This record gives C-alpha cells, sequence and structure tokens, in this order.
C-alpha cells in the first residue's frame, strides 16, 4: 500500500472536454534502457541504443505499447497490444477483444507473476483490462471519467482527472503530471489523442 | 434488496462448498432436482412449458466433477464442469465459459454468474453487458455474489456444516434473509470425505 | 448412412442460404418452429418431458442476426449469434463459440457442428472429441456437414430457389434422400430481399 | 517444394518426440539455442537486430512442461506451454492460443502452426486467413505440418531414436530432404525417461 509507490508499468483511458485518449508509460528497475518510438500507427517501447541485447535477457521488455486501428486506440504494456488490436480490426468488439487476448495470452511468467493489463477506445466506448495469477477482469471505462491501471499496487481500475488536449501533453501527464508524479521509477511515455479528427501519437521523455 | 439469482461459495470451519438460491418474480413456479453428482432447477409440476417461454430458467445450477464442485445461474454450469472434467484450471475454465457465453440476451441483459471450488483453491466469476470478472476467493472467507446488485463478490459468515444447513442459509440465513422472492435453493458440501447434495424450499 | 443432425450452408444462382435438418432415433418426436428471427427444434405435443431427459435435444437449429444468417445442432447457435450481433467476424464466433461449448457429453460424444453466412463470407465448423474445425466456405460450392460419418465439410449441388425448397432438399433432396432417419428440417434463405425462414416435415 | 517453417510430432518404436526446422528466405541467419528446457530460434552473431524489422523471427520453437513437449513457428508455444503447465488439456491449450494469437500479419499472412504431446495423446493445430484447425494425432502415426502449402496434417514415417537424429531427420532426412531452404532444426525426444533436446545445422 502507502509506501510503495512504484506501480511499474501504467495505462490511461478515456475522455476529457478535449477528446479521447490513452497514455501509456514506462516504469523500471531492472530495465531503465528504454525508450517509446513511433512508427507507423503505433508506439513501440523499445531498447535505447547499446542495449539491443536486453530484448534477449527479457521477454517482456520490447512490444508495441499502442497500436491505432480504424477509429480504435489500443493500449498495453506488452505483446498483447497486436494481439488486441488485431482482433479489432478483423472485428470483434473491444470487451472481447481485450478478453480473449488477455485470457490467452495471461500474466507474464517473471519472478513476479507481473500482470497483463489493457485498454482500447473507439468512438463510442472503451474498455479496460487486466489479467493475473488471481484472476481475469475487463470492464466498460465509464464515460464520466477516465482511468488507469498499473502492473503493480493499481491492479484495478482507479479514477483519474487526466488534463491534456493533444498526445504530447497526455504523454507528459502520464509521466510527470497529477496522481502521476508521485509514481516512482518514470522511464518514457507515449500517448494517442483524438479530439475529433484522427488518432495522433506522441512520446515524452524524462 | 432483490438480488436475483445468488451463489455463494468458500471453506468454513467444517468444509468447503458452493450455494445457489433462485429468486425470482416472473417464474417463481421452479425448484430444485437432484440427480447423478448434479443439481438441477427445474419447472415444478405443470409448468413444464415454461421452458418454452423463457430459455434462462432451467439448467444445473450445481455440477461435481471429482473433487471440484462447480456452482452457477445458468447453463454455463456444465459448460464449465465439462471443461474441469477435461482438465483446466478453475479460473480458465469460468473466463472461457464466460467469455463465450456472455450475459443472458433478456430484457435485463441478466449476468452470468458462477464459481467452482476444490481442494486447494476456489474462483468466482461474473460477466455482464459492461464487462467480464474472474476472481481467486480468498481462502480467508467465503464470499457471494448475484446477478442483480450485488454483482460482484461480498465477504459473508456463511455457517453451515451439512450441504442441507448451506441450501437453507443461503435460502433463509444471514444476509440473505433480506433478499426479496426466494424460491429454492441447493448446495453442495466437502466435510472431507466428498461433495454431497442437498435442496431446501421456502 | 446415418449422419445424425445435418446442416448445410452456401450459396447458389438463387441466393444465400442455411438447411438444417434433424435426424434421429432415439428422439423422432420432434418438429421445427419458426419465431422471431429464429427457427427452434423442439418437442411435438404430448412430449415435452423430453428435454428433461436428455439436454441436446430442444434448442434453436437456426438464427438472424442482420445480413448474418447462423445454423448449428444445438445451444451454441445462440452463442455464435449473439457474438455476431455483438460484432465478432464469422470465424472467430464459430470458433470460439464451439472451443468453449465443446462436444457433447452423450454416449457418442456427439459433436456440434456449425455454419454462417452473410453478404460477402461463410464459415462453417465442427468440434469433437478428437478436434476443432472452422474453414471458410468456398463461394464456388456449398457445403454440409453432419455430426455423425460426414464429419467434415462435403461439397453439394444445393439446388433450392427459397427457404421452403432449401428445406425440403435436405430433407428429402439430392442426396440427402439416402440418409436415414429424417424427422424434420429447416432453412433460411436470402434472395437479395433478406432472410426467410421455412421448415418440412416428413 | 518450399514449405518454410515445418514441425512434426508423434511416436515411434524408439519412443515419442516432436521437431522443428526453420525453412526461411528473407530470413536465414538464424540458428537454434538451447537453454533451460526450451529450444529458441534466434538471430545468429551479427543480426540481433533482425529481431527488430521482424517480430516473427525470434522465438521459442520447442517448450518442455512436465511430461509435455510443445513446439511451435512462434511465440505462442510460451502461451500454450503456459497453459499445459497451469493445467489445460492440449486440445484447447492449443485451439485457445491460435484462435487468439490468430495467423501472423505478414505479407503472406503466414499461419501460427503448433502441437503437443505427452504420455498418452497428442495434438496438432493451425491457424490461418481461411481457418481454425486442431486435431487429435493418430497414434498410429507421426505427422508434419509447415506454414505452407502443407497447411494441413501430412502423415510421415519418421524414423528417429533420439533428439539429435529427430532434428537431423526434419532438417535433411526422408521426405524433409525435398523442402528447400533449410536453415537449421531442432527437437525433443522421449524414450521413456524424459524429454531431452538437441539441434542440428546444415
Ligand atoms: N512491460 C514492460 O515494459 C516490462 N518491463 C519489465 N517487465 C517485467 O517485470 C519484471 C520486473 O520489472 P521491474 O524491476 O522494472 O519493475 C521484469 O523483469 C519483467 O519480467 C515488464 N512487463
Ligand atoms: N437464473 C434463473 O433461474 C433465471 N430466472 C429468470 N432469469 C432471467 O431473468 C429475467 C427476469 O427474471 P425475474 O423476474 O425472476 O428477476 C427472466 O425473464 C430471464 O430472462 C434467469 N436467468
Ligand atoms: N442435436 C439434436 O437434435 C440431437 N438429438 C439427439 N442428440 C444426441 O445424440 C444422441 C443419439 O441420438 P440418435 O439416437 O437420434 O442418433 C441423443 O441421445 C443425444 O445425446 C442430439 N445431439
Ligand atoms: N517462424 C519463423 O521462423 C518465420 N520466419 C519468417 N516468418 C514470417 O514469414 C515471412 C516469410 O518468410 P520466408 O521469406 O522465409 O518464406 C517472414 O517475412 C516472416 O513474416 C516466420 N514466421
Amino acid at each position: 500500500r502507502g509506501s510503495h509507490m512504484y506501480l511499474g508499468r501504467i495505462l490511461a483511458v478515456g475522455r476529457n472536454s478535449n477528446g479521447s485518449f490513452v497514455a501509456y508509460r514506462v516504469s523500471s528497475r531492472s530495465f531503465p534502457n528504454r525508450t517509446t518510438s513511433i512508427q507507423e500507427e503505433r508506439v513501440a517501447v523499445v531498447p535505447v541504443e547499446g542495449h539491443e541485447r536486453d530484448v534477449f535477457r527479457n521477454p517482456y521488455i520490447a512490444y508495441n505499447c499502442i497500436r491505432i486501428v480504424g477509429d480504435t486506440a489500443v493500449v498495453s504494456n506488452g505483446s498483447h497490444t497486436d494481439t488486441i488490436a488485431d482482433k479489432v480490426a478483423l472485428g470483434m468488439n473491444l470487451r472481447d477483444a481485450i478478453g480473449l487476448s488477455l485470457l490467452a495470452m495471461d500474466y507474464e511468467k517473471d519472478e513476479l507473476n507481473t500482470p497483463r493489463i489493457a485498454a482500447a477506445i473507439n468512438g463510442s466506448e472503451a474498455f479496460i483490462g487486466i489479467v493475473t495469477a488471481d484472476g481475469l477482469m475487463v470492464s466498460r471505462v465509464p464515460e464520466e471519467t477516465p482511468v488507469y491501471i498499473s502492473t503493480y499496487e493499481q491492479t484495478e481500475p482507479a479514477a483519474t482527472e487526466f488534463k491534456a488536449g493533444s498526445p504530447e501533453e497526455a504523454a507528459e501527464f502520464i509521466l510527470k503530471g497529477g496522481e502521476f508524479a508521485a509514481f516512482t521509477h518514470p522511464v518514457t511515455a507515449a500517448a494517442a489523442f483524438n479530439d475529433g479528427e484522427g488518432w495522433n501519437l506522441a512520446t515524452r521523455e524524462m
């Protein structure tokens, strides 16, 4: 609880007065040598130059954290981002797409049984989910307020006043803004924002 | 106050168990029936027809497979029990079944709830129009969930030392006495020598 | 020669369709019933009781959801149609449902078969004690599958220009005339103006 | 003539096994590596970078979990093995993983194939843009499948009495000698005293 301010990987999703969004932040202790990279309609969490090797030491440190498929934004702390986005692309409602992926992928097999978390949002709805050694949960994001979840400590949706009017601001906020400023070991962050004219990506370093 | 269908699962000083209770307004003409290693919620004599009016009112609410007890408010009881029987951990068996079956397509989008318990662990789950949830039942305390209102696990001091008592308790005992429209209930208890079934009417 | 429950799906010069036929030995006291956008296989008057003896004899064999027709030999018809209704491509909808429901737990491990078809594509699938299979129906030709013997898609020249004809054909027409113990059949046809239902008795 | 990634599974007079072979044109700079109870297909020194160009070229092709051997052409090897480890029959473990993972999103929609074998049974499966298939491997004979051309189980007289021989055979032996672009292979054999791993280069 209280003295444990290290949430590990964090993601937020929802809508505010300026538009819809998904934010993601990498918090790490054992692998801080990483950054976010923007590529065609996706943001990848990858090793910074010199540490390419790391992906061979740990299979959970490199993955697309954000995938944009049509009007849908997908965010997750691992390779399941692709699993989910692909299902949405091929036609599958958000809840099931997240549910099926997490159920199959399951929690990560590391020394902490690190959970797999994810969220997806489109024009009319948004869902957030997590899978751990103790269970599986996927739930509708209340339209009334953005929420966030992490792999450690905050392993269930938590309401948050996420103020941001662009992907750059969104990424900066989950990295240093509001309640997120208190969560330790920030490394890198990324976000996708949609003010109505489409999904835009952005990244932010410390 | 009207929770609709209710189920509880967990362990107490006397043993392990699953309890189930039918609460209904539109279909109160039902009872529980014990058959080989399962308890079915069925129409009382004269209303056989009902199953043809509504496809969610008749189903096995309890299935015993080996050392595992399965309880649910619908046909997914069989979907889950079958997977356990064929080898699948409780969490996934409940998760896969609920994900596929989904909430019931009635005027209320009535959720599908379920729980399963064996010698070492127990899980409880629910699927609704707003999501899916399957979670480990804390060994420290029994829990219960319903299709309406109490749509998330809630701790309960479930005192019972037999299937008969367990069934009677979810039907009229403790906090359950306040939940309206009781119709019928059933339960499975295991004091260590195996699963036993029982039913209780109002 | 006794294939048990049979279903066909595909397109011909007159339109798209799904046909279903009940072949039975132990439960021949059944018929098809048309209700809102679905066809149910149910007991004929006097045998309502049967559904309580065997849980696999009564179920919707056909469900129409928007531009999609779904057909299957069991309750998974609803599981699949619901997923399509909520947005899920045909292949996955059939795949997920069969994977979860699994083969029927009777003395024969009777397989669960299904097919779904819409404006652009169609899929057919089956799940048995030996595996799971879901595949794209070739646009070049209609196919059919059964719970016994013909447990894999088989091409068929399915001539029919209406649901009535389609139902009659899978019941007595072509190659289907040779399959024993026909009881009842139903079908859904779409000539471009929408899905229409029909049933045919012996 | 070019089958791409290939895997075989089954039993012969000497024991049980799973073999895997990487055939490639665009990425031939790879080898197999043995680590604790698993074999990984990885880039040879100097090409570490490749994994960042294509996400489907590096993955564990073989995982041993207890008495079970798992083989696949991609990261789903871990998805399947993990489910078996946590308790899930082989058919479902392969089915669920393939259904979720789906075919690879490359310029060829490269299928995901897999197989798993333990003391009593074995299953093989594949998922492609046209469908999903998981089926019981006949005990009477070993089978193999590939991502291209041979996209359905094919019987094979797989002679081998050790992991080394098994790996060598799928790489250059029998019918496999005719399949083009061999790069590296690996295998797991169980003569009754446990699973042993081995790799073979050209
Ligand atoms: N998703 C990630 O970026 C990630 N980074 C690390 N991990 C897992 O969590 C473990 C501990 O991470 P850390 O010590 O940075 O909190 C790592 O060893 C790995 O197994 C992840 N899931
Ligand atoms: N589980 C049950 O026994 C059950 N009984 C009814 N129902 C569904 O809930 C609806 C409302 O039931 P009630 O009026 O008992 O609250 C019914 O129309 C039906 O769709 C059930 N799922
Ligand atoms: N789908 C059906 O209509 C059906 N009817 C019967 N059955 C199952 O197959 C068994 C054998 O049926 P029959 O004797 O008609 O070949 C029945 O006892 C039951 O378990 C079915 N699946
Ligand atoms: N599993 C593998 O080893 C593998 N190697 C390559 N591939 C995918 O198949 C594509 C074509 O492979 P190739 O060019 O070797 O026939 C590659 O570009 C990649 O997308 C694989 N799945």
